[PDB]
């Protein structure tokens, strides 16, 4: 009923209990395991056609506000009995109801301690919740937005925060972020079918002009935000450039690093992910905390859908890109790994590499054992993009579940 | 769309949907509450010994599967020899609670293991395999003459060749067949005084069962170890393999001299052979079988796993590494040179081997076959995806479906 863990590196095994508190289905079956797809339809929260059944509602309602309250140890207290029964009152009434602050605060705390894709939840307790429930306009998202930024930026010391937006109602339509980080590079695609910038953002790069942005024409043109109110248009915000923070990247030792004329942002901010807490729904909630540089050295500077510079860097290591066998990609990728951790450290921002950062979720995995019997994990996400073995977590069996609160994809809003 | 799987690779954008997992019929560990892909024995994957006799019912259900598996491969399906078999098959089970496969069944369905299992990135090789049929052996020192003769063939002084060897199945009123190894070839692990080891770590225990069985012990990093083999029903006996007959490769690096220095080997072929092969419910208990390495199990795992001979420390000191902080990158810096001297040496030694660039691409290739022969290919990504540059390679942007397909190489629980 309960699955054995080993760690096959220490010889340790623990028992993950807490899986038995999953209330939400995966992709797999006994049939055939899907832990490897990036995302299935099914765990996806999408739209629907009215108002959720008021008895799942408070099914969810009643074991969040019950999280909550045992959080605080008054579990059983006459608050507790009260919050329940304002609960219930407000479903049965108006087939929907709000959370207090504090339990806001709390939920996207334990939205985050509950994400099995994040490796950096040993901080999970430190979080800047910043409530932007009293928003109804465009306009107001783009301050509450820029204020995030100005905070979790701090000069180059990152703070973790989140932002959150009104919660998604049965009556109308959403408020929605439509770039999928506060910072993204532009991704033109050029005649000749090429793309110059980031790949990964070739259609909100075209959504913002076709909004009305006025494209640049460079390799890192920070792109505008994209942000709707319900029912309405998205409204195109330009980020005042003080506000965004970038590393130049050099190299600790070689000299022409820095001519190949690289950078990237300092603050990682998700805003495309829906935050459900107690089955409420917000659908506009951006987080940020700052990077591993894995993120940036390996993945969006080397993947081939991406920047894809591995080649330039070796030819210009004078690399022998002739056969597989030198190691070419292996050496190149090393270097454009230190050259950003170098550039973040010189630069004094905030950055993890992923040797310390899989360090810190083993301690964090022997704190929830011990808290929770337990902690969801997806192994794949969690064992970083080169070096795997190299890192503790690569010996480390995991368990992978969805608890409530959490952090889910949805469908774009185009 | 389709009611099966949708696979995408997000470094291309192309989309395929999985049907062979239809014909999945065993079940693995994960459940809709929670996933266990990442679990190196779950007990789904394990087959424990069977003391008596599957059920009739069960194994005839087994063998009239992989019976009409065979007719389909060479397109009689349907037909009076395949109804023939299967009746053949009905009644040796019928009155003896058992069967036989004929030689060319044999063949296929150790292909077709090979084929199904979802943790080798060396599958686009799997229509050439040496199938070594050793079901007539009956005795300890035979199995020796068999293995010896495999590791002769596999071999090839460098020129290396796939194979299995494959002993007398599983029999009811009659011990099985086992060799104790977990490979052909295996290194010493020497429990130190300090409880610290000399030698593979991951050998401790065969290595005292060596000794236990009157082995006289080394004391070397890198002593191969004897053969620890068992005959039905006999207690295991101890075979020391001819020197020349395991080809070792002492490691040098293209570039730092100092590194021959180090006195580092490794040994030329991966031959497992603790596992249980599995044909249409019959059980082959002892069937080795053999490929050539992938630079990365040896430079990277079997070299730098903390649990194994953990040198990354050792080389980032000679390269005068700063191991004294993470930022620096050492032991990403070390593993590399580690992996480079591992592809160098064994090309100068003109041993084969395949760097984790080239096998992972060839895998990408046999995706795409399998996705037109089969409609799919089962595949373990946590172990397809090598442990250094993961996403330097292909298999890292490729959704992965895994499932247990049957004929199987399956792990089976040690024999003492
Ligand atoms: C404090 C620093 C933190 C570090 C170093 C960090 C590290 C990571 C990394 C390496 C990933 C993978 C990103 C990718 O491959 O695209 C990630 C995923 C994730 N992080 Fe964290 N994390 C931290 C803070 C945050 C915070 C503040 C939250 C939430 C409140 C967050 C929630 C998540 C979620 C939901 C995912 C999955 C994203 C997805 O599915 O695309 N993490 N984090
Ligand atoms: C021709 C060369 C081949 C290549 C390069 C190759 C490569 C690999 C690799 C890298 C693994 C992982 C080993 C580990 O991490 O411990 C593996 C596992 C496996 N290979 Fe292949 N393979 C080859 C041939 C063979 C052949 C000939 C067979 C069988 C007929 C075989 C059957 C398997 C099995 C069943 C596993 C899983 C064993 C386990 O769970 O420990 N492979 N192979
Ligand atoms: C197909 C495969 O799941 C996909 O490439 C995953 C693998 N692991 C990853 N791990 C992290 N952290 N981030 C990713 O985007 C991915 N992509
Ligand atoms: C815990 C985890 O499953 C384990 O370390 C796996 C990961 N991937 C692997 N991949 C390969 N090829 N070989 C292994 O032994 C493993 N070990
Ligand atoms: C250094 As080259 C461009
Ligand atoms: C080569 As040693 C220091
Ligand atoms: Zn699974």
């Amino acid at each position: 009923k309960f699955p054995r863990v080993k760690n096959w590196e220490l010889g340790s095994i623990t028992y993950d209990t807490l899986c038995a508190q999953s209330q939400q289905d995966g992709p797999c079956t006994p049939r055939r395991c899907l832990g490897s797809l990036v995302l299935p339809r099914k765990l996806q929260t999408r739209p629907s056609p009215g108002p959720p059944p008021a008895e799942q509602l408070l099914s969810q309602a009643r074991d969040f506000i019950n999280q909550y309250y045992s959080s605080i140890k008054r579990s059983g207290s006459q608050a507790h009995e009260e919050r329940l029964q304002e609960v219930e009152a407000e479903v049965a009434s108006t087939g929907t109801y709000h959370l207090r602050e504090s339990e806001l605060v709390f939920g996207a705390k334990q939205a985050w301690r509950n994400a099995p894709r994040c490796v950096g939840r040993i901080q999970w307790g430190k979080l800047q919740v910043f409530d932007a429930r009293d928003c109804s306009s465009a306009q107001e998202m783009f301050t509450y937005i820029c204020n995030h930024i100005k905070y979790a930026t701090n000069r180059g010391n990152l703070r973790s925060a989140i932002t959150v937006f009104p919660q998604r109602a049965p009556g109308r339509g959403d408020f929605r972020i439509w770039n999928s980080q506060l910072v993204r590079y532009a991704g033109y695609r050029q005649q000749d079918g090429s793309v110059r910038g980031d790949p990964a953002n070739v259609e909100i790069t075209e959504l913002c002009i076709q909004h009305g942005w006025t494209p640049g024409n460079g390799r890192f043109d920070v792109l505008p935000l994209l942000l709707q109110a319900p029912d309405e248009a998205p409204e195109l915000f330009v980020l005042p450039p003080e506000l965004v923070l970038e590393v130049p990247l050099e190299h600790p030792t070689l000299e022409w690093f820095a001519a190949l004329g690289l950078r990237w942002y300092a603050l990682p901010a998700v805003s495309n992910m829906l935050l459900e807490i107690g089955g409420l729904e917000f659908s506009a909630a951006p987080f940020s905390g700052w990077y591993m540089s894995t993120e940036i050295g390996t993945r969006n500077l080397c993947d081939p859908h991406r920047y894809n510079i591995l080649e330039d860097v070796a030819v210009c290591m004078d690399l022998d890109t002739r056969t597989t066998s030198s190691l070419w990609k292996d050496k190149a990728a090393v270097e454009i790994n230190l050259a950003v951790l170098h550039s973040f450290q010189l630069a004094k921002v905030t950055i993890v590499d992923h040797h310390a950062a899989t360090v810190s979720f083993m301690k964090h995995l022997d704190n929830e054992q011990k808290a929770r019997g337990g902690c969801p994990a997806d192994w794949a996400w969690i064992v970083p993009p080169i070096s795997g073995s190299l890192t503790p977590v690569f010996h480390q069996e995991m368990v992978n579940y969805i608890l409530s609160p959490a952090f889910r994809y949805q469908p774009d809003p185009w």
